[PDB]
């Protein structure tokens, strides 16, 4: 089997991407944030504290003839931005782009933190990291991909995120029309539950490539690119007026700037992020100071190849017995 679904930016800055997912019988379609940095499929629901729902579409398990309460199971998660959610668990039929999993754990939120409430466009998350990170207790549950894998034509999914435009998540096949050149595959460590890999270096603009190992995670849930402070300083030093602002929370730059590109290495291959992918717009409405899309990972404890990086590539998440990642230009 295969599946193919379009993923759409939630706003004009590509702050996140939503992908429609069918849950239950008859189907209830919710728009989920596909997140290769976590492993829970959770949704706003008829159980979510009413004051914490503000415009999201909810899953109502009592209206699904295939929903079954997973007795005694609870979940609770907290994300890298400090947001969180928790609740109980059903199993139900879940379909993505024509690919169906029966008996998928659907984690129903009873509580969500303010950033979830305040974002009406995201109805939940669909985790695509390794199932070892799943938070369901006392019996850990499998991701949608893990459940689907054995049925897929090939045990892979691909992320093809757009810059200020829709893109595609495919399951079970590699669309050879979706990229240029070849796909370069690179080793993955699953020891922390992530799609963790080692980039071979970077360049800023038309500058020379610096060969240096950068260990980090391919994380579709993360908006920005988080790299070591040395690398990030070298990038922003090429932008007149750019500075790190403690009050704002990162590097900012004059909105009048023309940003240089940023290149990262995948083996001997190179992925070029155009400068405009690095512009996240005014820090507050009407400001002439703009927020940068490349930020320091100092304090995070891990480097994160988030959407800024991934949207410059066609990315293969290869879930073979030994997982690997593939990157192609496009
Ligand atoms: C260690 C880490 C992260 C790891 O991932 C991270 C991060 N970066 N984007 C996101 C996340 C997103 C994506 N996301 C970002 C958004 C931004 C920047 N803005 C203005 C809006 C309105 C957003 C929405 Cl609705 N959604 N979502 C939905 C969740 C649950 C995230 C959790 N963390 N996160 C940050 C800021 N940090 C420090
Ligand atoms: C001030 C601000 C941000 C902070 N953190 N992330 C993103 Cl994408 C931001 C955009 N404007």
């Amino acid at each position: 089997s295969t599946g193919s679904a379009t993923t759409t930016p939630i706003d004009s800055l590509d702050d996140a991407y939503i992908t429609p997912v069918q849950i239950g019988t008859p189907a209830q379609t919710l728009n989920l944030d596909f997140d290769t940095g976590s492993s829970d499929l959770w949704v706003f629901s008829s159980e979510t504290t009413a004051s914490e729902v503000d415009g999201q579409t909810i899953y109502t398990p009592s209206k699904s003839t295939t929903a079954k309460l997973l007795s005694g199971a609870t979940w609770s998660i907290s994300y890298g931005d400090g947001s969180s959610s928790s609740g109980d668990v059903y199993t139900d039929t879940v379909s993505v782009g024509g690919l169906t999993v029966t008996g998928q754990a659907v984690e129903s939120a009873k509580k969500v933190s303010s950033s979830f409430t305040e974002d009406s466009t995201i109805d939940g998350l669909l985790g695509l990291a390794f199932s070892t990170l799943n938070t369901v207790s006392p019996t850990q549950q499998k991701t949608f991909f893990d459940n689907a894998k054995a049925s897929l034509d090939s045990p892979v999914f691909t992320a093809d995120l757009g810059y200020h435009a829709p893109g595609t998540y495919n399951f079970g096949f590699i669309d050879t029309t979706a990229y240029t050149g070849s796909i370069t595959y690179t080793a993955v460590s699953t020891k922390q539950g992530f799609w963790e890999w080692t980039s071979t270096g970077y360049a800023v603009g038309s500058g020379t490539f610096k060969s240096t190992s950068i260990d980090g995670i391919a994380d579709t849930g993360t908006t920005l690119l988080y790299l070591p402070a040395t690398v990030v300083s070298a990038y922003w030093a090429q932008v007149s007026g750019a500075k790190s602002s403690s009050s704002v929370g990162g590097y900012v730059f004059p909105c009048s700037a023309t940003l240089p590109s940023f290149t990262f290495g995948v083996g001997s291959a190179r992925i070029v992020i155009p400068g405009d992918y690095i512009d996240f717009g005014p820090i507050s409405t009407g400001s002439s100071s703009c927020f940068g899309g490349i930020q320091s990972s100092a304090g995070i404890g891990i480097n994160i190849f988030g959407d800024v990086a991934l949207k410059a590539a066609f990315v293969v998440f290869n879930g073979a017995t030994t997982p690997t990642l593939g990157f192609a230009s496009k």
